[PDB]
């Protein structure tokens, strides 16, 4: 551990994929947080936690 | 209450006070987190990662919550 | 004593993601540092922790 | 590249003869040289190449 | 290879089990020879070459 | 004729031409052999290998042989 700023950590991850027409970047949580997680930010700014290991979130981060 | 969204942790606490002046209000952590933690959200929108147990944390938090 | 795998070179092209299954890191008593990808077929590729490609697979995979 | 195992120790007692199906002998890529009784669990068992219990056990078995 | 003296080699490894009690004693061949056996020489000094790998074989040498 | 009976095999060939005075038979390795050989039987029973292209061994053959 490093800061005292919050940095945001994933505890889930989005069950179905979505849409890659609605998103506009990606990335990896810290390292500090207990599980591996890829945020994507969508066009209305949410960010959704997602499994670095499903093959959708392997293929939007090669495409985009 | 686990979902998708990301949540704020901490992971080091101020080592000074923060002015009170600046401070306009804070959140505990979620208990999801590694570490237990207390932010406060300056005027300027800064979350500031503080020790819950020191004293100047548990006397701004009284003075913030309407509990 | 039990065997523990050692790498003594590292694969020059990347192999495709979809082809590997987990990753691990060879042990400290090796001479060399490695990481190793695991294919479906189960067979140990060594390679170079420190390239760029390796460590992005790393990122999208869980360890054994 | 392939793993290869190598071994950092070497097993105290003699296993059974009966409870191994085959040996080799470790790569000369490795540290150290080493047996390697293979169990029939397919466990891999190191043993020092210089002790008689060893060199009496390699007589009897098939080297994969 | 070694010495102008002839040395014993096996092609061919006894199909039955010889009785314990008919064995005086027993030899390894040479390493030249191109398989490994066991000779066991009967009380009627008939060497017998036999298959290191067989139970019987491993049996016979343990008990003898 | 693959048996379980041990068969003779040579591994190197004498550097000399034995005495023929004091050879009593020969025969050659079985072809299971990896290097051909002649052996000679000495009149105190020893065995001894010999490189079948030599000349002196094709000599004491042909005097010993009743082909």
């Amino acid at each position: 551990p490093y800061s005292s700023d919050t940095t945001p950590c994933c505890f889930a991850y989005i069950a179905r994929p979505l849409p890659r027409a609605h998103i506009k970047e990606y990335f990896y949580t810290s390292g500090k947080c207990s599980n591996p997680a890829v945020v994507f930010v969508t066009r209305k700014n949410r960010q959704v936690c997602a499994n670095p290991e499903k093959k959708w979130v392997r293929e939007y981060i090669n495409s985009l």
